[PDB]
């Protein structure tokens, strides 16, 4: 990206860091928890509140030397107080602003914030799983303040969890104990945790909220498909993904020696020696690596990530996608918890700056037979067959008769996030204690307040409502700024954390409370739905039919010769 928004990302942190400092106070606190005693520190916002912070908690011991790409442990206790008055580092990763290898090895840590440690009663405990495809992503404040909920009489909590190949290599060989989904037991030690531990912090473990947007919603939902979890966790919201969109789940175990050979690894395709120079090689090294692994036959099949989560070749003890997730989701006890799901109006405005760089990609529009479904599609996508899919593709996006960008943006909100989200409804109710899911429609529009993920899909003056837009009205980062507080984007904040807490707290998103949504009654989807229904978020709150259903049949019927795998 541009010197000139590196030079101004390079100001903002350093205004990011004097203002962090402005905002601590010199009351600090110490928390009990299972592994030891932790210092804490309490913080203001630019909304004059103030919170709890304890943030640097561990709850793996650092996955490194021989502990690279295994499991996490459980972390060694300590005696005293451990300092948690800061953060730690994020995971390795490419920073995609510099275009440099930052982060560390040592990243398995959670954020505790909460604005009353001795609450009259136990509260709601929110836990938050960050997206990135697996790649990127932090805990750090500069981009998920606690700021707007901890307005609430909530306890919030914010996990890191192991990024890329350093999180999701996958070896065939049963010997060497890399099966892969190390980032995902990291997510599952991480709530094995607070179960354990918000009680601590005066969060009532018997109500817990666990929710992501984009790869943190793929693994929310896994928290809730895998049996590792079970009755960990009450409520689960689904933001902008799932377990079954493509792009969550890859089979990457012939990866490794591809990254291996890119490192300079001299030899053979053996698991073991693959592995031996794996665990040597320097952190950054891989990471920076990790993407030109991907093949051009997998970019044109639509891999998005070469190293992300995995069906495991082998179970071991703490396993957790034994089978593929489609699978998965028939004994998944996560089925019969209160869910919430949700997309933005405009998903697709995400890959402009992708396309940007490729405006060729708009050419597969043409037949669009890269993007029927994988699994339908054959290798070549020549079969006259995976033709007609596309012709079904091309007759639900392509508008005129040359494709355009549009075209193709539109087209990816689909393929990435209502398909996959429509076929798990579908899967779910065959399979299911009757419990609600509800569903919204993230449709509100500003560039008043932003976030750092503008910057990254090129969406200055854009219009529209890209994926993970929505997350500056639910955490501060260090882009935002105090808003007036009879402004529309001060206004979404407190519906958006209102829902999301009335959601967690009750399983039942409604609340005559709620500004807005006084003449909102929000059902449920139910099995015999011909329509999904969705609070439609925008200036107004309001029920409709989901604009997007006539798409989302259009994309179910490719599979009209082949419903055993829709
Ligand atoms: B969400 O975590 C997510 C979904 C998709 Br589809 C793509 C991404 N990327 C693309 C490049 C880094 C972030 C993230």
């Amino acid at each position: 990206v541009s010197l000139m928004e590196k030079l101004k990302w390079k100001i903002k942190c350093i205004e990011n860091k004097f203002l962090n400092y402005r905002l601590t106070t010199n009351e600090t606190v110490v928390a009990e928890t299972e592994y030891g005693k932790v210092k804490g520190v309490k913080r203001l916002t630019v909304y004059d509140d103030s919170y709890y912070s304890f943030e640097g908690i561990p709850y793996a011991q650092p996955p490194v030397g021989e502990l690279r790409f295994k499991a996490p442990q459980r972390p060694t206790p300590w005696a005293g107080v451990r300092d948690c008055c800061n953060h730690k580092d994020k995971s390795v990763q490419v920073d995609f602003i510099t275009g440099k290898v930052c982060g560390s090895e040592d990243c398995l840590y959670l954020s505790v914030y909460t604005n009353n440690l001795n609450p009259e009663t136990k509260r709601p405990v929110l836990v938050y799983i960050h997206g990135g495809g697996f790649i990127i992503g932090e805990n750090h404040r500069d981009m998920y303040g606690p700021d707007y909920f901890i307005k609430k009489d909530v306890v919030l909590i914010n996990i890191q969890y192991r990024l890329g190949a350093l999180g999701f290599l996958s070896l065939n060989s049963e010997d060497l104990n890399v099966p892969g989904n190390a980032g995902l037991k990291d997510q599952v030690m991480a709530l094995r945790w607070i179960k354990n531990n918000c009680a601590n912090f005066g969060g009532n473990p018997d109500n817990i909220t666990v929710f992501g947007e984009s790869a943190g919603a793929a693994s929310t939902h896994y928290m809730m498909l895998t049996e590792q979890t079970r009755g960990l966790f009450h409520r689960g919201i689904l933001m902008s993904g799932n377990a079954i969109c493509p792009w969550a789940n890859t089979q990457c175990q012939h990866r490794a020696f591809t990254l291996a050979k890119l490192a300079g690894y001299k030899g053979e395709d053996n698991d073991k020696d693959v592995l031996e120079f794996l665990m040597k090689a320097k952190p950054q090294d891989l990471i920076k690596l990790e993407e030109k692994v991907l093949t051009l036959e997998e970019r044109t099949n639509k891999v998005m990530f070469p190293f992300g989560p995995t069906v495991e070749p082998y179970q071991t003890a703490d396993c957790v996608l034994p089978k593929h997730p489609r699978e998965m989701v028939k004994t998944a006890w996560g089925n019969s918890i209160p869910t919430m799901m949700g997309n933005t109006s405009y998903e697709g405005l995400f890959f402009t700056s992708i396309l940007k760089q490729m405006p060729m990609l708009v050419k597969e529009l043409e037949t669009c037979v890269n993007f029927v479904p994988s699994e339908l599609a054959d290798a070549e996508r020549t079969a006259p067959e995976t033709l007609e899919m596309g012709a079904k593709i091309k007759k639900a996006h392509v508008t005129g008769e040359t494709p355009t960008a549009d075209n193709f943006m539109d087209l990816c909100s689909h393929i990435y996030f209502w398909f996959p989200m429509h076929r798990l409804l579908q899967l779910r109710f065959n399979h299911t204690s009757g419990t609600p899911v509800y569903l919204y429609r993230f449709d509100f529009d500003s560039e008043d307040l932003i976030n750092p993920y503008r910057i990254m899909r090129s969406g200055r003056g854009v219009k529209g409502v890209s994926h993970a837009d929505e997350l500056t009205y639910f955490f501060w980062n260090q882009l935002a700024k105090r808003m007036p507080k009879e402004s529309r984007e001060y206004k979404t904040i407190e519906r958006m954390t209102g829902i999301w807490i009335q959601f967690a707290t009750t399983g039942n998103p409604y609340s005559n409370e709620i500004e807005g949504m006084e003449n909102v009654s929000w059902d449920p989807i139910e099995k015999s739905d011909e329509v999904y229904k969705c609070l439609n978020i925008s200036d107004e709150l309001k029920m409709i039919d989901v604009p997007e259903m006539d798409k989302i049949k259009q994309w179910e019927s490719m599979f009209e010769k082949h419903r055993d795998l829709f």
